[PDB]
């Protein structure tokens, strides 16, 4: 399973099942869970966690230092869950101690060629960064996030559960929850309904990140004035709480 | 020896003469590899593959993988490239889906730099070149002679006509028409590609109907239906101008404006 | 020992005595490598190429590949890299050709992110930053301190001026002149790179002048050659003035506005 042209480091943690093609490099300290397959020509790098039945294919380096300068070899890790896919010369990088040390993913994420996850990024759940999706630092995507191909996104920007980049967007703000947005710079368009679907939301629920949509974008309320709009919605519906939580902790404003 | 001892040939896989295959390169099954190709190093083969004569692919390469857009893959589905093709560092080409075309297929003498992606399904004719990171999503037609330029992004189905030109960094949504230049994110339609069309030989006469051509379909409020009436003649008399009128007659989902 | 026994070390290679170089690597024919210099695994170095001190090659980089450009027809062309270098993953550097000085040239120094091109015939001086996936499409000059932010594409024969910036995704079509921040595509001059000037230590006097340099050129409607006219007193007096008005004068592409 481990195949005998792989280098894995005498302190590296390799559960049963777990399958190493050849030319890869499991470092020093890399931890890796039951069924995950780390294809040929990968490089791990430590101090990693690696969950449980995730693939990482060629070409991929795994826990690599950030280049950023303000990075000075502090023990910093990466943590990543379960049931991920990444993809072809994908780039991870560790923390940095200025912000937690920790690069975060959770599980069931599909990460596509060449996609660059930056340092202190953290990721959740059922997201997809297609091709060549770039995080800067610092970057947060939540749940079912579908980021496009050649998404690049600037440090620290929070990216909403269920939001939506088009192909080729350069985001500069924070995405809300749901919200879909095109260009360079990224500009808002509309709702993830698609995404809302996907997660069997009612029709009531629907209807009410709809009208949600239109207090924050479409009525000349500023953020302050949406959030109060916004509270009852939020009370009755948990859909609306996560678009209002979304707004609410976007500190630096909302992408427009 | 032509196959380096370090290289990964799988029992199925079938190598011709005077094939070279480098070191650390996976040739997987059902990889068939044609006269004079060669495989450099730390380039993954997979299948089912054919692969012409007198083809260079650069280490890094992925070229057959399956594609990530499903969860659960169809099999077969299948790769095809043609012959003297030149495939860059770090490119990915993704075989079909079984839903679609089941084949993602690759003509003649292209060049394909540089961590371009060639997505599922896609077919690229003969001439084109991808410069470096282009990405075809899926189910994109590069008809013959295309340029896409650096990080030009391709959306699904579109189609790229031939002799068509997209500037740097360009993100197409809708079809190319034959000859047309494009830029930007979303793609804007500017000219013609003359520049190419001189360095083809077409004469004069051809292109002075080609950008006449330009004018009807783009520039006089003409529906396509009136466009195609109108082009007609010219399109009878120059097959040049034929390829441009077959271009938008084809596109159903609207050209790039 | 230093050199991994799984690498392939051409016996034409010059390495000074406490170089490394990982497992699966190259260092081909006519290489040099000089003194604490650290080469990655999984690197593929093409020759002829000099790389000097203190650099530091990650995994999966190509450096020395021929350029794919038609134009490039085999002909003797060299890559010569500095001191303090960083190459990180997935980076490409391409020799020159014959028809400009047959030669790619890196000073010391600089800092070239995850699946950067340089590509035939660039001249990048000192202290550079290339972020992720910044590509030099051919014969461009990057002078000292320039920082090009994540994703910027710069077209053929563009110079890049002393202390510019870019931010990220710019596609850069025309000179940046020193000091000048661009943005977008295509690349848009908003200002001057203020913040990098204080961080590098420059006077306030210096940096006075050039905010008022800027306005010359980009704000009072004088067309090049009068605003570099008007810049001949205040060039005279700052050394910094001076590069800004050199970078000016010395444009083949016109200046981003
Ligand atoms: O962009 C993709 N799908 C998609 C589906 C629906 C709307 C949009 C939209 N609208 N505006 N910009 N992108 C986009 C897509 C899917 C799979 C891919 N694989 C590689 C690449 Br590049 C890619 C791109
Ligand atoms: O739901 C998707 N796209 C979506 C959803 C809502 C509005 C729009 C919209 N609006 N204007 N242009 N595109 C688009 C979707 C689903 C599965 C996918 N797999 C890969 C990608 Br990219 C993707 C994208
Ligand atoms: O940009 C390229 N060619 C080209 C030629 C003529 C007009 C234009 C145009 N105009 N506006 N936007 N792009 C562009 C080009 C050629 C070779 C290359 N190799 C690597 C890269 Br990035 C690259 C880029
Ligand atoms: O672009 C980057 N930083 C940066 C810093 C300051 C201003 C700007 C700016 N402002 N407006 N447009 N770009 C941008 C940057 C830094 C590190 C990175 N690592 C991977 C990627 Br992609 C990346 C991108």
């Amino acid at each position: 399973l481990i195949d005998p042209r792989a280098i894995i480091d005498p302190s590296a943690r390799l559960a049963a099942d777990v399958q190493v093609g050849p030319w890869s490099i499991v470092g020093a300290e890399v931890e890796i869970g039951e069924g995950t397959v780390i294809g040929p020509h990968v490089v791990l790098k430590g101090p990693t966690k690696i969950g449980k039945h995730n693939r990482i294919y060629q070409f991929s380096s795994v826990g690599e230092d950030t280049p950023d300068l303000k990075y000075k070899g502090e023990p910093t890790r990466l943590v990543i869950g379960d049931h991920n896919v990444i993809r072809e010369g994908v780039t991870i990088h560790r923390g940095t101690v200025q912000d937690r040390a920790e690069t975060t993913i959770g599980d069931h994420n599909l990460i596509m060629a060449y996609a660059h996850i930056g340092h202190d990024s953290v990721i959740g759940n059922h997201c997809i960064l297609v091709n060549n999706t770039a995080l800067a630092g610092h970057v947060h995507v939540d749940d079912w996030a579908i980021l496009s191909g050649y998404t690049l996104v600037h440090q620290y920007c929070r990216i909403g559960a269920h939001s939506f980049s088009g192909m080729g967007s350069a985001i500069g703000k924070d995405v809300p929850a749901y919200v879909t947005v095109f260009g360079n710079p990224a500009e808002a368009r509309s709702m993830n309904f698609e995404g809302m679907r996907r997660r069997g939301f009612s029709s009531e629920a629907i209807h009410a990140l709809r009208r949600a949509y239109k207090v924050v974008y479409r009525q000349g309320h500023t953020v302050e004035e949406a959030l109060a709009e916004l509270a009852e919605s939020a009370a009755q519906f948990p859909e609306v709480a996560v678009f209002r939580d979304s707004i609410q902790s976007a500190t630096r404003g909302i992408t427009r």
